[PDB]
């Protein structure tokens, strides 16, 4: 057939039960991720192409940077918690990345600040049991995938996308691919 269960997308052989729509996740950390986010903007893109009322989901890891990388997927959290997740993306991809000057959580703070979080606001996030809540279920849904690598994206609990048994010669259209691929599989 023209999609495949092995070729655009594998099917986990535990479904996991009640998970989001479409689960996105990855790592400030992670250069693919970056581009995946930058230079591709797979995010926005399958949103445009996502059926009506189905959602999606961006989860940050824990697995890769070690100490820095946990502070990160607190501040997605808080990111999520303010709902200022379009403000913080790109410089948070930028300084672990481009820039090289997200060193600590106090670099991740700056960034929020920069974008015009206030401090106290920032603050009382980063400490809520709001957020505790929101990094383990950031954690949770991980694990429940067995979250091995980024970037990942999962639809319905069930299928786990495979960027390599598609048409990867052109980009952009290595994009649409990808999008039309989701709303497939959201239509399953
Ligand atoms: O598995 C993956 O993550 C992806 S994604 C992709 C196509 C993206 C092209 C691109 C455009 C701009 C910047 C970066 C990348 N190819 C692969 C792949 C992985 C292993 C072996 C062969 C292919």
């Amino acid at each position: 057939a023209q999609y495949e269960d092995g070729k655009q997308y594998t099917t986990l052989e535990k479904p996991v039960a009640g998970a989001p729509q479409v689960l996105e996740f990855f790592s400030f950390f992670c250069p693919h991720c970056y581009q995946f986010e930058e230079v591709l903007h797979i995010s926005d893109n399958v949103k445009k192409k996502l059926p009506e009322g189905v959602k999606m989901t961006k989860y940050h890891v824990n697995f890769m940077g070690g100490d820095l990388g946990k502070d990160l997927t607190q501040a997605w959290a808080v990111a999520m918690a303010l709902g200022v997740e379009d403000k913080v993306t790109v410089p948070l991809f930028e300084g672990v990345q481009k820039t090289q000057t997200i060193r600590s959580a106090s670099d991740i703070r700056d960034v929020f600040i920069n974008a015009g979080i206030k401090g106290e606001e920032y603050d009382a996030a980063w400490n809520s049991f709001v957020v505790k809540s929101l990094v383990a279920q950031q954690e949770k849904a991980a694990a429940d995938v067995q979250l091995r690598g980024v970037p990942a994206m999962f639809v319905n609990g069930k299928y786990q996308l495979n960027p390599q048994g598609m048409d990867t010669s052109n980009m952009d259209v290595f994009v649409q691919q990808y999008a039309d691929t989701v709303k497939y599989l959201s239509e399953k």
